């Protein structure tokens, strides 16, 4: 077991990345010919009232994923309010 990698060797201000927004990463084992594929899965597990609370979701490479930005407060909501699934997995940004 190991989990690290949340820091750099550079800083500008006394909140370089600490709070604001953080991107998340979506993985599927199906082609997403539309973006609704991802949204419906989140809306199944976070409850349907999630679409006031995201920014411009964009398509990952392969077309077998998407990514989007949420506020850091809600970044920490989602991964407690998610259970990894039989095809869908969720990931979070490094910064």
């Amino acid at each position: 077991g190991h989990i690290s990698g949340a820091t750099s060797v550079d800083q500008r201000s006394l909140i370089n990345s600490n709070v604001g927004f953080v991107t998340m990463i979506l993985q599927c084992s199906i082609e997403m010919p539309n973006i609704s594929y991802a949204w419906k899965e989140l809306k199944e597990q976070l409850g349907e009232e999630i679409d006031s609370k995201v920014k411009g979701m964009v398509f990952l490479k392969g077309k077998l994923g998407v990514c989007f930005d949420v506020p850091t407060a809600s970044v920490t909501e989602i991964q407690e309010k998610w259970h990894d699934s039989r095809r869908w997995q969720l990931s979070v940004a490094t910064e």
